[PDB]
């Protein structure tokens, strides 16, 4: 066994993640990031409490037990306030860690490695660790939790993996956090998986053996791996076997959701060309073009290269726009225009080819929301298969 980590904010991805877990029949790990959700609202307007009830609302809609929902916190620390001076940056890391803890979150990733201006971008290991430890000890005071430590063509040097845990260990005792340190169940390490706009680098089992073996010196500890997105089911299975046992996927999950919605967009534009002022893709493009902040740093080059990538790239920045009012309303126009409508298999074969076999076998209903979950679930299947 290992556990799949779902860091998506998207209601349908969560619903879909839950539905698969129910099959499986085991629990579902859902994660949020420092930036995404904190006392101040993050960029979503969601405090850790907001998130906790948001996810609960979904569970109910589909009779899924809260008992089985596991809530993570990803990259917790000074990051969302790193433009500020360190003592203040860490102050907010502190208020935030409590809000999580007091909100049920039971996986806590403590990433304190970034400089707070102005300090060198990557902090020296003792400082990194002494700050990780402070947050550990504020966590405990406010309260069950487990902890993950560490940060992310690169692969992690096996030496540094152990050193990180040496130095955190020391700093946790100096702290008198030692009791939390025993509940540190993993570290973030770069096992050698990247993905670009239009290409994936697969997990090389050879290149990460020296890293994988370090896991013998680390007792009661596995590796968390980030950016397993788009990896082949095979790669996914090897990662788990070799002890990268916590697999974070996010972008891959909303990437697939997008394809389904865009398929559904084209089915709707064909069946019902009249019923729509504008296309879901037309609106998505317009909104992205109007409010570039969330894609601007990611897609570069000619205007035509930027267009392709606004919709198609594996970085999947489009995922930050699913909440923009003009875009959430286009989705609902499209979802509701296909409500009750039994899509013909033949359109499904053209436009949502990945649900075709499943539609033939009776597994998936040929209706738009089931076809959207069906897309998500295809990614999700591979993660649980590796677990």
């Amino acid at each position: 066994r290992g556990i799949p980590s779902i860091c998506s904010a998207h209601p349908l991805v969560i619903e879909a993640a839950m539905l698969r877990a129910h099959r499986e029949k085991a629990p579902v790990l859902i994660e949020a990031t420092c930036n995404q959700v904190n006392q101040d609202g993050g960029y979503t307007g969601m405090t850790p409490e907001d998130f906790t009830r948001f996810v609960g609302a979904i569970a109910d809609r589909i009779e899924f037990p809260r008992e089985k929902i596991l809530l993570g916190g990803d990259h917790l620390g000074p990051n969302p306030w790193k433009h500020l001076p360190a003592d203040e940056a860490m102050a907010k890391a502190e208020a935030m860690i409590t809000a999580y803890a007091k909100a049920g979150f039971t996986k806590l990733h403590l990433d304190t490695s970034m400089g707070c201006a102005g300090e060198p971008t990557a902090l020296p290991d003792a400082t990194t660790a002494a700050r990780a430890a402070r947050l550990a000890a504020v966590a405990e005071d406010a309260v069950l939790p487990v902890y993950i430590i560490g940060t992310e063509l690169e692969v992690t040097a096996p030496e540094a993996a152990i050193e990180t845990v040496r130095v955190h260990r020391a700093a946790f005792e100096e702290a008198g956090a030692a009791g939390a340190f025993s509940r540190v169940v993993g570290a973030v390490v770069q096992p050698g998986v990247e993905f670009g706009n239009e290409n994936v680098i697969a997990y090389d089992r050879a290149r990460a053996e020296k890293l994988s073996a370090t896991l013998g010196q680390l007792h009661g500890m596995v590796f968390e791996a980030h950016s397993t997105d788009y990896q082949t089911p095979d790669a996914l299975r090897e990662l788990v076997a070799d002890g990268f046992a916590i697999l974070k996927v996010g972008p891959g999950l909303t990437f697939a959701l997008r394809e389904a919605l865009y398929g559904l967009d084209q089915i709707a534009a064909f069946l019902f060309p009249a019923a729509r002022e504008r296309t879901l893709a037309e609106v998505t493009e317009a909104v992205m073009r109007e409010e570039p902040a969330n894609w601007a740093k990611y897609y570069h080059g000619s205007a035509e290269e930027q267009r392709l990538q606004r919709h198609f790239s594996y970085s999947d920045r489009i995922r930050y726009y699913w909440p923009h009012p003009k875009a959430a309303a286009a989705v609902d126009e499209l979802m509701s225009l296909l409500d009750g409508v039994a899509i013909p298999e033949t359109l499904i074969s053209q436009f949502l080819a990945g649900s075709y076999a499943r539609v033939r076998n009776g597994e998936v209903a040929p209706q738009a929301k089931p076809l959207a979950l069906a897309a998500v679930d295809a990614v999700l299947q591979d993660y649980f298969a590796a677990c």
